[PDB]
């Protein structure tokens, strides 16, 4: 199966993270050592750097951002005293708006000199997709567990939805627009064809990409997480819809898990998520450092138990888990979203972890194979189960 | 005087663990930089290394992680993950028992494949003792403070008693179960003698300073620590064996003292301690890095007091303090386990801490010698002081 | 404009904690890459060294240690036994005072040994300022914005008693009384001329510039910071004295500001401060790691607005959030010292950091310039303001 | 068997380089990452710390230097100014000799200050010797291939004349004048008893170890290295004494042996061995970090050949040419001498390093073992073969 690239994912989570529930809205993801440690939207006051700065601190040392609109110069130049490695931006309309003028386009002066004076690296890190991904994508995010559960009780007319909205919020339709852009925020080596083509090309597939996961868990009748206070379910479907595309960064040859942790602080943030702040991130794959051919790949197929995936396979909770930037605050309210139901053996670190609450997929709820079993998720006791379905109310 | 190695502590320290009052139960000592930075055992729920991985979660990674018994696959997978520099284990049977089968054999094949195909280097790293080590530490047990204090108010019976039951709980009686056991977890260079043998008479000779120690603080009679609310006589006496078992680390010719504390959450926790986790440790000597003959190391007997070791020498509390893993929370209950009185440049230092009890021996209680004072702790206030005496009620 | 140096600001700092509002007391100041990370001072328990230790523990790795005065053996061999880098001091009278006698010695001679088979480097870093330094500070400080506000509603009488106070507090004016501190502390390279006028006009020198700030905020009149509960005006002064300090580290040409965040803790603390410990320390200059021509430095007096500082310059609020040394607890009392009125892109930060409390001056507040307004400052809401003013009571 | 310990192997081999065949004479060990990468003597010109500078340079950063007396101040200045680790040095009467006297003591107190005011560590690092290495190091230095020779064609005589000659060297036998000595070069914290006793006692065992070592390969009967042009026989004795001496490094637990690889220079050079320079050296030990445990330690009596240590074993030869501190330079002579006969796998790699002389033992020429044999030796063609024996002519 095609594998997202981390950089790819990284773009993704934070144009998804722009998107989340609540000068043009910005969504940010910070990474160290190539692992999530910020999902960050521009709040009413705040843009997303400003509060990345309030959130981290010099903890923002070498640590790359991905930006869904390139941060006005107050941004950059605070992003940059912290000493950040990287500052990649989607090659839209910036954080200040260049489609509205004199001062948006003094702004982008001053943020190109920074960059030329910064040992920070500003770019553009978007790579084009392998050529089977979108449609990998999509057979996947039609036989996922949420678009199942919603059949066994759309898809594309949602997705239809989805294509037009963001490809009105995240792209320039308009291509002498976008020149203008590119040429104002110093992209001027992507102006030319086939540059500004392939860029324009590649804008699109990973907004194709990003619709297709959105509403693989869609807004659709009455269908949410439901079955000890449940979330606002837009909150839940973006949640999951992070989890969904961490999934699609797994290491396992045949089934994609992504889980998100988040929790709920119970004082006000400067955030645009509100009280939720990013916990950790994690999808099912080999352990850290590993090779293709470390570990043996094959499902229960293979005859010998000794040469299967599952002794050797890290799930996404217990990556979510190994790799949270947040300790898990007893008094707080924590959520765990996972693409697909926990199993016997993640149920247990999830309730010892103090995890609150369980926002799950359905379908191998009760299933018992010979390494792996789902038969302690239907059976936890003091931890919220949520699962995908129509309101019982 | 002989000191116990590092590895050999932490040996002991695991093995000790997996006694803590509340598959078969492990104890695990997570080391990072030479310095203890957690205390773990299994629960009825999570075994040790699923709970280290939820209590450290990426702070594991260049850890050293020492086991009462081999780790399963699931916990070794983990582990792994989580960038461990180096897993030392015990080598009785393992966490899955083999002594129980099919299944325990699958999972010891599993972690061998683990082992083969991961940066973490699995290994049995107990050392033998110095010839002199176990006659030592049973000379400084029967002179300890607890002892002296029962026998001013028996420990060979108690020290044949765990003896023969720690005997029981560490070691495989019958060389071929062992050789099979070894065998099994793929120690086949260690199951043909002398290094069969060898590997037992370490083994054995480990379990006997272990029960050593565990009779110097012995459950004898109705003495226990007395004198705001005390905790379980068999932690307190576990946490005194604990800091006892560093007193042995010492750099000190002539006294060694050990101090280690810890701390109660307010909330559960998924540790075999319960609320209970581990803050620090240490034991009294000089400044780290420093050689042994950089410092003076004499007493009171020689005649110049600038040539003397007590102005030069790190006491155990210091070092418990300094090289703590956790913050002193104010709200929580905090207990540190000393095994000498703490003197007077120790009590002012504990008190700014905030540690809520001590819980000590208490025959200098009063000394006043030219360079060390035993006066503050008798008059000391806000802090709970709970001495081995005879239980006043 | 003349630049205040790092081990000079250091120095300074360390002499004034020494003077923070309640064997003589010790300022300390903790220093982790170049960045204050601590700011202690002795309590009537501990003193400053184990003061430091309790607060930092392995944190003082690699750390430099600005003392107001000599720590004593007890302090020192902690303070290394923790592994820091530096240990600069004040050479005047040490922690166990030299003038008070056998004893304070031989704490003197554990001292030198101690530093003699350490890898610490113990030394006396105090540096001569620049010729225009001290006229400079005088010029500014008069013109500073809370000497300016009691002028508009002195200075130099209070700045003549100050220096009598600091001379006596921080000088040995008997030269061979010093020349006899300087030999019994090793200092024996600085007890001849022209080394040790040298190091007593330096001294001097210092104390000159302490007295001139510390006096830039007066204890006149009824003038305190007033306008949701205050802090006593005794240590409102203290840390706005702290961040005028700070302000003399500026990389603008024309304008230095400082701020220091502050916190008070709900529980008691061992520190000589009280429940407040210090969280963060800044200064308006540009982003690290910038060379002198690396950005513009022009005002508005420029004509093109690309070529101007503000676009390009860290407002000091801006450096002490990035680079605090501790979180913001929201349910503790935070206040922040500016030397200047919050700027409109400063106010937002400090609201969405959490900061309760503003501490500043206010001649700015209302002006309305091209790349720098005031206007957020007077009708900010849900933090607290505190300026220079009479008390309206 | 018993091990030698690292830092008593550098003390061992700074004594014997100070022995090396041409203010007292100093050998001089300096190493790397615990690699040796130089061994010096004092010629007539230079101290062995000048001639270590001017071959390392800035090399020397990070350096331990084993000293067989404690450096002049003009050696220690260079040395710490090259930004060396450690200095270890020999408490014997120093470079400049107190046993001859003003500057010396002069010299003695510039050293005491140098070292209280560097980073750089001085110290006397020897340890005890376990209680049976002599025992051990005199049983297999009288079964060496050497004595062994030998007698097959009056060591313990030798060994006599060692001990006194290396007694009087080394050593201060007068208890008052070594007392004096270490007062001067500040170690009087080893000035009283036991300290005094238990240094004296230390380094006696030292010598008595290496007289044994040096006995191991005598000058006796007109025996030498015979069989293009080799060297004196006094340097090859030397040499393969020194070889010798890392023989007891060994992992293996039945057989240790050694190698050094020396070069003869074109040209002049400042050191104390002439044109000889010490190119590497190594003993036979399993691939570095290894744990006890990691490999077989067992020989041809275990029946199955994959748990026998020959295919994991690294030999003697192998090691020197791995960490070798220089490179081989093809038109220098070259010299590799090892205790024991070089074997199959080991003589390829000598003739394709370019080494252009073999001088070792020759007890196991023609051995042909199943995972080890002795049969390229005899008949290599292309480096000059030297072996022990009686002179031809
Ligand atoms: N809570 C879980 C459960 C599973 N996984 C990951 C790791 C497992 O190796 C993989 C599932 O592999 P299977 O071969 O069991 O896949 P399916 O469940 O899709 O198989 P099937 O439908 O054939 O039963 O998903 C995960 O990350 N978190
Ligand atoms: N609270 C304490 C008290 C002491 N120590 C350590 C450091 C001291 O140097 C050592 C005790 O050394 P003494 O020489 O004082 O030994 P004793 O306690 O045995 O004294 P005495 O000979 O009077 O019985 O123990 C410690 O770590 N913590
Ligand atoms: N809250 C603030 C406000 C300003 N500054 C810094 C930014 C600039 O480096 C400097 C102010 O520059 P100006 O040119 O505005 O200086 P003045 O205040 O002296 O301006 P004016 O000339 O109008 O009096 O102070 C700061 O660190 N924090
Ligand atoms: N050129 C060589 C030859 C051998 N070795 C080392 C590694 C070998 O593992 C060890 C020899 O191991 P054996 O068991 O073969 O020892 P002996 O040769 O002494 O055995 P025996 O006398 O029983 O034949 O010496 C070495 O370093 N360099
Ligand atoms: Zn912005
Ligand atoms: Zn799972
Ligand atoms: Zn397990
Ligand atoms: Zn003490
Ligand atoms: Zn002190
Ligand atoms: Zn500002
Ligand atoms: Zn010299
Ligand atoms: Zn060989």
């Amino acid at each position: 199966i095609p594998r997202l690239s981390k950089v790819n994912l990284f773009t993704l989570l934070s144009l998804w993270m722009e998107l989340f529930p609540a000068v043009k809205r910005t969504g940010l993801v910070v990474v160290k050592n190539m692992k999530i440690v910020g999902l960050h939207c521009s709040s009413e006051d705040l843009h997303a750097g400003q509060i990345a700065l309030i959130k981290h601190g010099s903890r923002l040392k070498n640590c790359d951002l991905y930006f869904s609109r390139k941060p006005c110069s107050a941004c950059l130049k605070m992003i940059v005293n912290a000493g950040v490695n990287r500052i990649s931006y989607w090659p839209a309309d910036p954080e200040i708006s260049l489609l509205t003028s004199e001062d948006a386009k003094l702004d982008a002066k001053a943020v190109e000199r920074l960059k030329s004076n910064s040992r920070a690296h500003v770019c553009v890190l978007l790579q084009p997709l392998v050529c089977y991904m979108v449609q990998f994508v999509e057979e996947t995010s039609y036989k996922c567990d949420f678009i199942q559960k919603i059949t066994k009780t759309f898809y594309y007319e949602c997705k239809q939805e989805r294509i037009k909205e963001y490809e009105m919020l995240f792209l320039v339709s308009n291509e002498e627009m976008h020149k203008q852009i590119l040429m104002t925020i110093g992209l001027e080596n992507l102006c030319e064809n086939p540059y500004f083509s392939n860029l324009r090309q590649n804008m699109k597939d990973l907004i194709l990409l990003l619709a297709t996961v959105a509403s693989s868990v869609p807004n659709f009748k009455h269908f949410g997480f439901y079955r000890n206070q449940s979330l606002p379910q837009e909150i839940a479907r973006h949640c999951m819809v992070q989890a969904r595309l961490l999934a699609y960064r797994t290491e396992d040859h045949k089934t994609g898990v992504g889980a998100v942790i988040w929790a709920e602080g119970k004082s006000r943030s400067c955030d645009g998520t509100g009280a939720m702040y990013f916990v950790g991130c994690g999808y099912n794959a080999f352990p850290v450092g590993s090779e293709y051919a470390d570990f043996p790949h094959m499902d229960d197929k293979q005859k010998d138990r000794e040469i299967r995936k599952f002794r050797y396979i890290i799930h996404a909770a217990q990556n979510a888990l190994t790799f949270r930037c947040q300790e898990i605050k007893p008094e707080e309210r924590s959520m765990i979203f996972v693409t697909k139901c926990p199993c016997d053996e993640c149920v247990p670190l999830i309730k010892g972890a103090g995890i609150k609450q369980i926002y799950a997929g359905d379908v191998d709820v009760g299933k018992k194979k010979a390494d792996i079993s789902y038969m302690r998720f239907g059976e936890l006791e003091g931890v919220s189960k949520f699962t995908w379905q129509l309101n019982p109310s």
